[PDB]
């Protein structure tokens, strides 16, 4: 997260770190046994880390649970990033509490202007590189479809929305991938892609989760 603030330990209790020897992607807990992330975060050997603030220090609220099953969206295209969504089933149910909690799926799609909370352990600099160890937060509005398409001509599908600031300075970045965009207690987005981070007229591009709710519920019900 560039131009954000320190969330505060366990204030984003649905935020997960995906770990393969190191944090490499975020995710969102949507029930005791399932995480939503980006398809582009897919790899084997995933350990899901919940109750995390400092990902380099055991602080006392962590649950470390291995993935049993990953499911990349059937229609994921790694070239266009269309349908950038993946489900991870945990080997055991997470123990749910104030610091480890599922986030609600949307019943309706969110609209441009809706303020959202974007979070992750990604890079904090526009130019150069510094990884925070504690979770960073950004309040960002959803941008209009027309702005998003003007910013990235030829690239924005019906499964994508822009959120952030066309003036730049405030964005998601490298390592925030797969992480949540929450708007009024609902998971409306997944950190998917962008052009650099926090550049003028190059806002963050998010997976539009409301399009995927029936696939998510169907998949959970049979897996
Ligand atoms: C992560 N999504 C973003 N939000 C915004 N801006 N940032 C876009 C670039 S981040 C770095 C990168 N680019 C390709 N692969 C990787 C890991
Ligand atoms: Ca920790
Ligand atoms: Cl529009």
């Amino acid at each position: 997260i560039v131009g954000g603030y320190t969330c505060g330990a366990n204030t984003v209790p649905y935020q997960v770190s995906l770990n393969s020897g190191y944090h490499f992607c975020g995710g969102s807990l949507i029930n005791s046994q399932w995480v939503v992330s980006a398809a582009h975060c897919y790899k084997s050997g995933i350990q899901v880390r919940l109750g995390e603030d400092n990902i380099n220090v055991v602080e006392g609220n962590e649950q470390f649970i291995s993935a049993s099953k990953s499911i990349v969206h059937p229609s994921y295209n790694s070239n266009t990033l269309n349908n950038d969504i993946m489900l991870i089933k945990l080997k055991s149910a997470a123990s749910l509490n104030s610091r480890v909690a599922s986030i609600s799926l949307p019943t309706s799609c969110a609209s441009a202007g809706t303020q959202c909370l974007i979070s992750g352990w990604g890079n904090t600099k526009s130019s150069g590189t510094s990884y925070p160890d504690v979770l960073k937060c950004l309040k960002a509005p959803i941008l209009s479809d027309s702005s998003c398409k003007s910013a990235y001509p030829g690239q924005i599908t019906s499964n994508m929305f822009c959120a952030g600031y066309l003036e730049g300075g405030k964005d998601s970045c490298q390592g925030d991938s797969g992480g949540p965009v929450v708007c009024s207690g609902k998971l409306q987005g997944i950190v998917s892609w962008g052009s650099g981070c926090a550049q003028k007229n190059k806002p963050g591009v998010y997976t539009k989760v409301c399009n995927y709710v029936s696939w998510i519920k169907q998949t959970i019900a049979s897996n």
